[PDB]
């Protein structure tokens, strides 16, 4: 099963809701992750040019998808299948982030 | 602001999220909305015709968009332009629905 978060859209992308899969897949429960940039999920040996990437499409509003390499809450490594899409009103204002998330470790 | 709707997505589509403006537009808290079907947002002058493509592009996962006809929790009626739209994994999967709202009265 794949991960959901929810993101808002301003202010660094604090994230605001995740299903039970994401919990599933990462280790942390909804608590732990409230309220925090997803950037947590990141560690060492994360590609820092797909980091990059990301931050860039992130703040142009732009989706995108990337295979990063991600840590569960105690640490242990899993290759994340990332999908990140704006959500958008119909005057084109972004309202939201969403991402999903699936371990293809 | 542009509400907007979390759902899971299958059953019925229960409701998972919703976000600040939501409420601000329709009345409702998020506490008593939470698990429900978004049609409770409907009543008596709602137009069938658009409730029944809403119905089949959900069943199909297609995007879709409408003006429909809702009502706040007060009973007052509301012009809402509704966009709907799935949220897949990169196998196709359907992992949610979220909706994006403005009264456009
Ligand atoms: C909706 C959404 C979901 C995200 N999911 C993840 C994720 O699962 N793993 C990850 O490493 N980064 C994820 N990110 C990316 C980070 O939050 C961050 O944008 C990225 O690391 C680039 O920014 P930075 O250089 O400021 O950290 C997500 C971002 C958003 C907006
Ligand atoms: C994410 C999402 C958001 C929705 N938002 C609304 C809404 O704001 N107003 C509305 O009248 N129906 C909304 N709907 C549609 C109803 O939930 C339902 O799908 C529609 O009435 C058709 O199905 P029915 O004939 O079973 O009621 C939403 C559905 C989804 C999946």
């Amino acid at each position: 099963a794949s991960g959901m978060i929810v993101t808002d859209a301003g202010a660094d992308q604090p994230i605001v809701f995740v299903n039970r899969a994401f919990s599933t897949i990462t280790g942390y429960a909804p608590n732990e992750v409230l309220g925090r940039n997803c950037r947590f999920l990141q560690g060492p040996q994360t590609d820092a040019a797909t980091v990059a990437r990301l931050r860039e499409a992130i703040a142009a509003a732009r989706p995108i998808q990337e295979r990063i390499l991600n840590y569960r809450k105690d640490g242990q490594p899993f290759w994340n299948q990332l999908s990140i899409s704006p959500v958008r009103d119909e005057t084109g204002n972004v309202v939201a982030f969403v991402g999903v998330q699936t371990d293809v470790t």
